């Protein structure tokens, strides 16, 4: 965590480009003095996060064979418009922080597990994960009970059924498909 690493991302580009917005350069560094090329933005449905490895604040280092370490902003914006069809990218980030794994029981009440979701292949909640979120947890539900479940959090299981890049239908199909008692895996931020 925090520890610098380098990814090679290739993106094909689709109909509205990469699907992603950048900021810096020696123009107008984005941090203190360094004029490194910035990810702003993932654009939702675009290609980058369809691929799902490019990050808000990734720095772009290579575009193809472009150097872009020290350029300015429109030199950057020439290399990625310029890049043909399918662009390769060599980027460097700091390792995002790792987040809590959770076993949670929960029994229903009244009006079942108490808590909606969100996210799926095709339906991403945030652009470049398609992970299944937790967004809304009803008042005095078995989850608001419980108090363990919380706004924001990923579901990776429902008993043993994982929901790793699945639809969003056989996500809240997995939830239906239950007992009274039921065990979520889940990961907190
Ligand atoms: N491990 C290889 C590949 C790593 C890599 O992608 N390198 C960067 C710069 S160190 C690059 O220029 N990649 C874009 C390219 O394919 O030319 C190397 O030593 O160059």
């Amino acid at each position: 965590e925090g520890e610098m690493e380098y990814e090679e991302i290739t993106l094909e580009r689709g109909n509205s480009g990469l699907g992603f917005s950048i900021a810096g350069g020696t123009d107008n560094p984005h941090i203190g003095d360094d004029p490194s090329i910035f990810i702003t933005k993932i654009i939702p449905g675009g290609a980058a996060a369809q691929d799902g490895r490019l990050r808000v604040n990734d720095s772009i280092l290579f575009v193809n064979e472009v150097d872009v370490r020290e350029v300015t902003h429109s030199a950057a914006v020439e290399a990625l418009k310029e890049a043909g069809s399918i662009v390769r990218l060599y980027v460097m980030r700091r390792k995002p922080p790792a987040e809590k794994v959770m076993e949670i029981k929960l029994i229903k009440g009244p009006k079942g597990l108490g808590f909606s979701i969100a996210g799926g292949v095709g339906n991403q909640h945030i652009p470049g994960d398609n992970s299944i979120y937790v967004t809304k947890i009803i008042e005095g539900g078995a989850a608001h009970k419980d108090g363990r479940l919380q706004i924001g959090d990923k579901i990776l299981a429902v008993n043993s059924v994982g929901l790793e890049d699945v639809m969003h239908e056989d996500a809240v199909a997995a939830l239906k498909n239950t007992y009274d008692v039921v065990y979520l895996k889940v990961a907190k931020p």
